[PDB]
DNA sequence: AGCGTGGGAGGGTTA
DNA sequence: TAACCCTCCCACGC
């Protein structure tokens, strides 16, 4: 399954790719060489992709646009869940007894599940 | 309730 | 040999 296993004592985390393991290894070492050099910000990241995603907050760039209402979004995963507001898709159904409510996002189902109990 | 929108994280592809 | 792009998990706020 996962041939790349973390060698840190007690971690026991395994990965499919070596790049995934080397990316995880910075969690133990704590190195965050990708600092944000914008003013009034001290955010640091161990990954370059997380820094550039964060720096969209400073630049205001929204590269992902909804083809229905033309609204732009900073992140592609948030455009995907926004599209369900137009299509009405709710792929996450509550499995509580007698309940039939469905939700477009998983965190909405988790919040609804916590309301049952 | 429904949904915008961050960080943290793991999947993938690519010279 | 990591940068790059993707969605998910979890969280916070209105
Ligand atoms: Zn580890
Ligand atoms: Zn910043
Ligand atoms: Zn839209
Ligand atoms: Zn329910």
């Amino acid at each position: 399954m996962r041939p790349f296993m973390c060698a840190y004592p007690g971690c026991n985390k395994r990965y499919f790719k070596l790049s995934h393991l080397q990316r995880h290894s910075r969690k133990h070492t704590g190195e965050k060489p990708y600092q944000c050099d914008f003013k009034d910000c001290e955010r640091r990241f161990s990954r370059s992709d997380q820094l550039k995603r964060h720096q969209r907050r400073h630049t205001g760039v929204k590269p992902f646009q909804c083809k229905t209402c033309q609204r732009k979004f900073s992140r592609s995963d948030h455009l995907k869940t926004h599209t369900r507001t137009h299509t009405g898709e709710k792929p996450f159904s509550c499995r509580w007894p007698s309940c039939q409510k469905k939700f477009a996002r998983s965190d909405e189902l988790v919040r609804h599940h916590n309301m049952h109990q």
